[PDB]
């Protein structure tokens, strides 16, 4: 059978929050079967735990925030993307502050942490959520969709008209049958437009941002000295973001996500909309890994 997976060892890193600019200690730890991912604010007294599930998402302002009462864990999407991409079912994530460190702006640093810790197979069947019927949500011209698919695929289109984006692909459809999350998605950095970043900074936000952890573009140019890591890094980051949000479903997906100018708010609306309709999905396991349309080997 395809087994659940956790970390083999505890592993740590430090960084600063993008929004807050606050130095933060991050710890990833093994967890038992059927735990899922649970975040812990270890700086608080008492310590507050928040399961990484769609129902615990509060704010979605250019990022995904988990909330429990007045306690928040901000910017979970890049770390969760790495967890999803490497097939980690169960883990504890400890934080000394209310925001996951931004690191280099991508999921790469979290992939490094996970691969360094090692992967541990557990004695329980891994559960998958299979999309049975297409589900969609919209806001204005933005759209997010789950489509049945015998495998796992994430498609995304952005539609910027600014000169800097002219001629760029602005679209990708990634079938993970033949695409490596690690090599081809995980290192795509977050990006921001100068006018937007300036607006945030003018309010004392985005304090952790720098050219060292984000792609900065103006109307006409990519400002970063060494350009892009992937030819289509922008849309690849949107895909990375979607995969991170997808993981709030609590299980790996058998299906396709399609995003059209979508963001974290719409992604999360899609999750809650799917979850609510039991006719649109089912949970499956594979006692014989060879019959599975996906592979985590
Ligand atoms: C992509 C979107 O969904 C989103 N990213 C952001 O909203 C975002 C916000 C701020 C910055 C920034 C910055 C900066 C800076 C800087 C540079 C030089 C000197 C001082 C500051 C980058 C991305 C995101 O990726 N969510 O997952
Ligand atoms: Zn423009
Ligand atoms: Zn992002």
């Amino acid at each position: 059978m395809i087994k659940q997976r956790t970390l083999k060892n505890i592993i740590r890193a430090t960084g600063v929050g993008l929004h807050s600019g606050e130095k933060v200690y991050l710890t990833l730890k093994p967890a038992p079967v059927d735990t899922g991912i649970v975040f812990s604010r270890t700086d608080l007294d008492p310590v507050v735990e928040i399961p990484a599930r769609a129902e615990n998402v509060g704010e979605t302002t250019m990022s995904t925030t988990l909330v429990k009462g007045d306690v928040k864990v901000d910017t979970v999407e890049h770390l969760l993307s790495a967890m999803a991409g490497l097939g980690i079912d169960n883990a504890y994530v400890e934080l000394s502050a209310s925001e996951v460190p931004i690191m280099d702006g991508s999921a790469g640093p979290f992939v490094f942490l996970i691969q360094s810790a090692g992967l541990q197979e557990q004695e329980a069947a891994k559960k998958f959520i299979r999309i049975k019927r297409e589900v969609s949500v919209e806001e204005g011209d933005k759209r997010a969709v789950f489509v049945p698919f015998d495998g796992f695929k994430v498609s995304f289109e952005i539609d910027f008209d600014h000169p800097v984006f002219r001629g760029r692909t602005q679209q990708a459809s990634v079938d993970f049958s033949s695409t490596s999350f690690v090599k081809e998605v995980s290192r795509a950095r977050t990006f921001g437009f100068m006018r937007d970043i300036e607006y945030l900074r003018s309010q004392n936000l985005a304090l952790g941002g720098s050219v060292e952890n984000a792609i900065v573009v103006d109307e006409n140019r990519v400002l970063n000295e060494d350009g892009l890591r992937y030819e289509d890094e922008f849309v690849k980051h949107k895909i990375l973001d979607a995969i991170g949000d997808l993981y709030l479903l609590g299980n790996s997906l058998i299906g396709e996500f399609r995003g059209f100018k979508s963001g974290h708010a719409l992604n999360n609306q899609l999750l809650r909309t799917l979850i609510a309709d039991k006719d649109a999905w089912e949970v499956v396991t594979f006692e014989d890994a060879r019959t599975a349309p996906i592979s985590y080997m």
